[PDB]
């Protein structure tokens, strides 16, 4: 009997929901193997969430390894219909400073080496990105933040999230040519998380926290090393404030979201036309 | 007996050539496993011509899964000194509009994923992509366009195409970026074919067929979701007289290409120094 | 008893270090499997120096197929706290002329498909490449070429290496997009070198030998084919006069890098949460 619409996928810093009641966890089996680590459920006012920890308890995973696939089909399972990803990020823009936090319109992959769709062998879709982020699930995730009264930084929105391949934190080169390409925050997981949630019809959208400035900035100093840690734990507070606003707007508004059809005019082949395994592997995406 | 002097390599809303006579399918084993699918042999006016189908038959492969190096190494064993790859393409650049093409002399590999030589495991080779297509059958596509007298639309010469993985579409930073980078047209497919054609000492120019802006265009009107492949299958037809023109010009004038020579001032492994691995996995490309 | 403080990775045109005394071979087993070529250690005047041949004998490997890994790991289980690797690139700048050397301090790395971290599957670290060429052994090098007084070209520093896949050459609108990224060298190689000699802590820099204007030049002329092979062979003997000058100063002034420390506030995972097998494959780099 295990649903859940709503679900948020917690990035570094966020390994669990405190606020949540009658937390009970699920381990859910996928065709692409075992999400990041059991999804917690919980209610947040009566409303069920869904809880994930991209990284695993203990952090145990780096971002080019973390079983994306696996993770999104998991929250279809569950039936959610709006995923909230909480991720920390760099800033490439002097007015994005730590412990701000940035709702991102745009995004741009720059990962190498993720599986990037539950498409290929067998089945064919070609979802539009060019909007990656819902616009209806950023709008409530701005009114969250002014709901939620935080005491630290400024929100920004309209943003262009960069995503690297990582683990290693960019060249000052790379950052000077992600600010030429007009990017603003720099993180390295939500692609191909957002491509994924597309292709499954689940509407995504991202709550940044600016942990602090890329490297194009001279950190060097001996007042930066121990803060950025500290810091990053007074955004995942923060954070928390801001979902427990945002899941009770996507709750009682309910917005409609392009995403919800994303799939039905990009699947080239009909669902007639797949092998048995491979309509048992895409079973919870399709129609 | 069965050798084409000339390939045409079939994109998106072309499966067939109609217009060939005594077409005879061959199925052609390579050490990269099989091709996309049957080459296709027949007769357009007496010139015999190769015809692969890029997708396979129900286009059922995405562009990140093709099998490029088979597909080459394939038309390599028939004797094939000049490809034309007809594409679908989206347009980053207000002139070039749907159902117009598009003759590129420039291209640039976004790609992330695919195997995009034939070298390594055994030999070193580092051919120059300087020029990444023919202008000798660039500049013959370009003329056959004008003698096919084609209704709708126009040609383009001289843009570059940029070559992203795939299978979704670009997210409007990405499309806004490729036109900062001066790309004209995006595809997901000449990249690493045109490689690969290179390394196989292959001339190989391309047709793009346009089918629609690409995403920085608000195509959200109800206005734009059927038309895209009723939009498809008019370029397609438009192509297949633009390559019956093609193929005659080819034909008569069986232009010298950089192509032919490739490999031979770019080999660094001399061919006496390969194991008999190497060398029988690379047979069809080595004088 | 086999200890070197300082390696010496030799790139195209680079296969030994001629002027060791007492030279000898360590065949070294690594996690990540076998180095390149067995490591040749020797005596530039009464220093121990470790030459790896990236390519090993023969130029055998592609860019894209170096052990990487098991190339860092080894020089670190012999206590090499400083590498020059030493490279052969192309121009992207009128002028960084063919014969002359470029000691970079920027790097981008453009590469797809090459493992680029020792982390992932147990243990999780973040290094930071802001400044990912050592300084200090930067500045070595430019006093070394200075010191080395060499009769051909001039030696620049303060540039931006962009480091591709390979294997081909680049095309002119790649060649082109670098330029706009503000780029002034192109290598294959160098990338995932510097990361991985990053979080092993070891200081890392680059001496880049100028073979030639990328692309992006009209080499078209008949006079192109076979000087830029006696180029890439003069230019490594000028090379080795700079590696035997800075092997000298590097030996004296011992000078103290921000690399020998690169892992400490960089690891999340604390050691004693690593499983054994996670310990034992990372063993070299921990402290
Ligand atoms: C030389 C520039 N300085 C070094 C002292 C830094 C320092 C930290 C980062 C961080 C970062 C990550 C975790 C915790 C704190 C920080 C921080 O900054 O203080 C980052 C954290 C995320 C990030 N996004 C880039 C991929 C990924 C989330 C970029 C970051 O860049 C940093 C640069
Ligand atoms: C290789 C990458 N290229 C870039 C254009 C593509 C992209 C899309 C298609 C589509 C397609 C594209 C967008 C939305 C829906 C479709 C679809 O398909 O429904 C197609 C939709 C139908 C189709 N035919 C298959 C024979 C239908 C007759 C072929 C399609 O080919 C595409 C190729
Ligand atoms: C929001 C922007 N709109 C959405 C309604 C579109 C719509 C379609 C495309 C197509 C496309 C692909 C197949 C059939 C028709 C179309 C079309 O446009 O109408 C494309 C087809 C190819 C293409 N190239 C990009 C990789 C690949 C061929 C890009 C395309 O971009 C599109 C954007
Ligand atoms: C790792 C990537 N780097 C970028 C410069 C390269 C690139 C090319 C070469 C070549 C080379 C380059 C272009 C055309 C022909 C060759 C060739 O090779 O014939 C070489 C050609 C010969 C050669 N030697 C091998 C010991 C010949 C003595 C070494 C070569 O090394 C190269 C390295
Ligand atoms: C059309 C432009 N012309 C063709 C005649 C060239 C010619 C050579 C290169 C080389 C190169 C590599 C090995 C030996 C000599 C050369 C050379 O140039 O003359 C290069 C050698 C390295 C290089 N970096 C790019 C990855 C890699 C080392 C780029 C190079 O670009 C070249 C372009
Ligand atoms: C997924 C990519 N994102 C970009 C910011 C990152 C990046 C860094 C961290 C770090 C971190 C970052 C920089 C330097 C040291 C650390 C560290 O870790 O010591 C972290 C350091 C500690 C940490 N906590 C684990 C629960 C400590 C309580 C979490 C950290 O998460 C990071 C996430
Ligand atoms: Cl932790
Ligand atoms: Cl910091
Ligand atoms: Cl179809
Ligand atoms: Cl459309
Ligand atoms: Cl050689
Ligand atoms: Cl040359």
């Amino acid at each position: 009997k295990n649903a859940a619409d709503i679900a948020i996928i917690g990035g570094s810093g966020l390994y669990q929901m405190q606020a949540l009641t009658n937390k009970r966890s699920v381990k859910i089996e996928t065709p692409y193997g075992e999400p990041s680590d059991d999804i917690v459920l919980g209610e947040l006012n009566g409303v069920t969430v869904a809880f994930l920890t991209r990284h695993g308890q203990g952090h145990r995973l780096t971002p080019s390894e973390v079983p994306y696939r696996a993770n999104i089909y998991a929250l279809k399972t569950l039936g959610v219909r709006y995923i909230v990803s909480v991720s920390a990020v760099g800033s490439l823009q002097e007015t994005l400073k730590p412990l701000d936090m940035v709702i991102p319109d745009q995004m741009i992959d720059m990962t190498k080496q993720r599986v990037s769709t539950f498409f290929g062998d067998g089945a064919v879709a070609h979802v539009s990105m060019a909007d990656p982020l819902c616009p209806e699930v950023a709008d409530i995730l701005i009114r969250a933040y002014d709901n939620a009264d935080i005491a630290d930084g400024q929100c920004h929105a309209k943003a262009t999230y960069v995503c690297i391949e990582g683990p290693q934190f960019s060249t000052r080169a790379e950052s000077h040519w992600y600010r030429q390409m007009q990017a603003d925050i720099i993180g390295m997981t939500n692609m191909p998380e957002a491509k994924l949630a597309r292709e499954a019809s689940i509407a995504y959208a991202t709550l940044a926290l600016v942990t602090d400035f890329d490297c194009w900035h001279p950190n060097e100093q001996a007042v930066s090393a121990d803060y950025a840690i500290q810091n990053l734990m007074k955004n995942a507070d923060n954070a928390q404030q801001v979902i427990k606003q945002a899941v009770a707007l996507i709750a009682s508004e309910q917005p409609k979201s392009i995403a919800h059809t994303a799939l039905t005019q990009a699947l080239v082949t009909p669902v007639e036309a797949m092998s048995a395994e491979t309509k048992t592997r895409l079973a919870a995406l399709l129609p």
